[PDB]
């Protein structure tokens, strides 16, 4: 059955590079793109830069579907297309598949699930190709609606926490004054203080040498009134983005309803905000 | 009544930025085009090369008209659209109207005559755009029989002759043997031989200086049996390709059938051959 | 005196636009690059990013110096040459001074001062010649310094104060929670509440209809202990980032001794920090 | 020894990409390149083009050398320097290894020798970086004297010949009547017709099917009182650019000194000019 492949993936995330080699080693496949479409009516320039309107979105998504009844009501030559956009939106995705069934043909999904940080990374040497964060960001948290993947909001019974990360939050990457206040203005409130860090735990050859100095300064120097704390398990090499996610969901979220993420490293303040829980960025960290 | 602009030129010859600067200034305006379709249905880069087919072509033209189809169904809003293509082919632009009255819409046509020589200047340094020259030529030779411009076939009565260039041809820009032995061997062969030069007469204070020392050049050393001569008159600052086709249309082609061309500056070569007057090149002449 | 113009600027400030546009209208002046010479001893192409490295920083610093040599040892005809690079190094911006002087040249400087949302605006779009934000940042922290431009630090006497935003922060753009919990938890402790604000006060025909409507949700829904209220003048259409820069060094740093300030628009994030003002951004405020 | 590579070949030729893969695979590498430091000195973008003057050359080679020295004579570290230029000036390159051996340098030579077909079809589609075709043809003629190609000058003794071709020259790819005309008029004159071809002379089952079909048609049909006839071998893949340059100075050169060659394809009247054979083409022959 002639098929209808739609590539589901962020800005820069391959989607297209994928249906270029695709289409150039399966013949009887054709692409279909709403950014070419929507330089083409516009006549615009590669510097050039579109401007977002109903009525120009309603020609495309026109000339999408005619395209495809077009091509695909091709020979036996024709085995199918590629619709290469973001494809994030289900109201639509939709729709293609009701379009598919209406006229015998089936849908696949070619999926290009790519992490966040190295989507940041790409968009921003992007240039003008390239897409403005929020919108960025707004298309990853559908890719992730889509992946299925977890959203927190809470947990009845737990206590009330905010988790707290100690290098450029809590420490000056000597004590950060401010930040540090706030642990325990928070202590007094009623809350739980669940401090929680990236630094890897240790070496090889010690592997706590580390989180041990940590829970020392936490404590000893800095005073922070914490009732837990978790850390970079040694010989961890994956992103500080993935690891404390691993964290919350293991450790904290089950006995804990968070409130707060007092933070300061973009793709984990990023990440906090990103799965439920809201986060204050107390300092620069473009790092 | 609605209107379907059709743009006539040759590659590189301005289209595109028109109906750029246009639609950006006209709203209701939209642009369809072949080589943005054509790049798109293959998820081309700038770099990559497409390659001609058929049913590709048959899939570009089927996503036109449905778009035109598409886009001009659409409110009082749309004022009209684009077609920014070469349009130099008849038996296409004929469908295009014939296809407008059909549903009740007029046709334009936008046309971009740019001189030859200018084409190629800018075809070179089109980068990856760029067209083959054979291409490039062919469709200039289209651009022509539009504009209705005229294409030479012998001339009844008048003897046979062959048209010679002096610098460059006769001359190395002292004489040039096999080159002159030519103008002779055509004159025992019973052949009028008509040279003729794009160097300018001479100065404004004396309006045939090189004239005369041409003629004198071509009698005396070099020895050709002209039997008329013709060169760029003073104080012309026209192209030798614009210069030399006024000549052969107000004093050669009237009084003589012309077989031959002998010369070696490509864009002159280029006029010859162009107009219906066969041209044999005997140098490297690309300046 | 044969000159050397330096151009003071942020990566992608103008100073490259400039130096061309300059060069091309005055005969006697070259360009001297610094990413020019860092592309060229790497044979880097423009998809290609060149990496740090001081044995190489060196040999292109040597580059500089010994063209500038070079050059402007020419004729009469050589008037000077333009080191187009950002020159925000003070180190170095002497250095080319006190070379200058034991050769008998002397120095300008051209600067452009373009604003940080614009210098964003633009490194964004910039693509592969764009820069990562701390150096952007950094950068324009440089080219504040140079200006002269203020810092804050402090205001003995003064109390100890905190500056809370409405839009976004105080406010969900009803109540947003837990910031309005801190700027009581904030009222507790000891510290004065500033709360400020970008809205525009009202409308021509009355010009506090909005900042009322502030003020009265301020006290009356979030009951935020407010001790003074700031509010964007009617009929100012300046930036957000240069407006609250403003109520800042005009009312409170003189009545008062800011210790942190709660917002959510970057821009403002980006300023309050940037003038020595702690900043915790609260949610994401890219707009 | 401390070492200075030169790149020896013609624009796009492979020169640069090499030096950078090179550099990038060698420690202790460094560019040096014209073009680059052209670029620079006028602040040019990649759509603007320089424009050759004695003084800037001056200052640029006067550049290189310069950092030549100053990289060179860097710790040990460096391993030496290539400079990426064309290097098809005997005169300078000269200067280069007569500049290294009074450092204590030596010179090394790295060649790019691409066959004039493949490097106009890369020129032309080089875009801004392209180059015009006499300079591309200056260049090669230099690359030839360089490789110590060999270049044709009468033989003396031997009868003085006119090389003919057929397809499109002496037929119209039935009989092309001027230019079969010539080739009788050269007959009466006195001069020796070596008709020659680049069609294959048959198939793998009858290796000469068509060098008799061609042989028959040139004395049957068209009558051309040919001496001599040459075409391309059975099974031979070369270029025709290649291939009669062979056919040349194995069967025609050495019985004959040739005067003139008619011909029609391009890159076949570039080969025979050349190598020293005059040719005039009598027709376009881009293909
Ligand atoms: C950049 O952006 C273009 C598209 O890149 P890619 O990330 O692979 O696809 P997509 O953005 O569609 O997911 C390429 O030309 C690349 O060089
Ligand atoms: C080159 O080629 C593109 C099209 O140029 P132009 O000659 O104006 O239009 P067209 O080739 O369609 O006639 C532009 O981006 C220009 O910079
Ligand atoms: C982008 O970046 C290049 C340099 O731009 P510009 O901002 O004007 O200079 P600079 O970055 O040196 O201050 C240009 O080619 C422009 O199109
Ligand atoms: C084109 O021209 C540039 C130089 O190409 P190349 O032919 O490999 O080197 P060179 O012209 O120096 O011999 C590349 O960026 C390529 O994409
Ligand atoms: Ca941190
Ligand atoms: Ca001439
Ligand atoms: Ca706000
Ligand atoms: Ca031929």
């Amino acid at each position: 059955m002639k098929k209808i492949i739609l590539t589901i993936g962020c800005p820069g995330s391959g989607k297209s590079t994928w249906a270029r080699e695709f289409i150039a080693k399966n013949p009887g496949f054709y692409n279909i793109n709403r950014d070419d479409y929507r330089q083409s009516i516009m006549a615009h320039e590669e510097r050039d830069e579109y401007k977002y309107t109903k009525k120009k979105e309603g020609i495309v998504t026109g000339m999408q579907f005619d395209t495809a009844k077009s091509i695909l009501y091709g020979g036996d030559s024709v085995k199918g297309v590629i619709i290469s956009d973001t494809n994030l939106n289900p109201e639509r995705r939709l729709a293609w598949e009701t379009f598919a069934k209406e006229y015998g043909w089936k849908v696949e999904h070619k999926v290009f699930d790519v992490p966040w940080t190295e989507l940041v990374k790409r968009n921003s040497k992007r240039g003008t190709k390239a897409v403005p964060i929020d919108v960025l960001r707004s298309m990853y948290k559908s890719m992730r609606e889509y992946l299925g993947l977890p959203v927190y909001n809470g947990t009845p019974g737990k206590p009330k926490a905010v988790i707290f990360d100690v290098d450029g939050t809590l420490a000056k990457m000597v004590i950060n004054p401010m930040v540090v206040e706030l642990s325990k203005m928070y202590a007094l409130m009623g809350y739980q203080i669940v401090v929680v860090s990236g630094r890897e735990s240790g070496t090889k050859e010690d592997p706590t040498k580390y989180y041990r100095m940590t829970r020392k300064w936490v404590e000893d120097i800095a005073g922070v009134p914490l009732v837990m704390q978790c850390q970079r398990e040694q010989g961890d090499t994956r992103k500080d983005d993935v690891v404390k996610e691993e964290i919350f969901w293991k450790h904290i979220a089950p006995h804990f309803d968070v409130k707060l993420a007092i933070d300061d490293r973009t793709q984990v303040v990023e990440m906090w905000r990103r799965i439920g829980v809201e986060c204050w960025q107390v300092a620069s960290g473009d790092f």
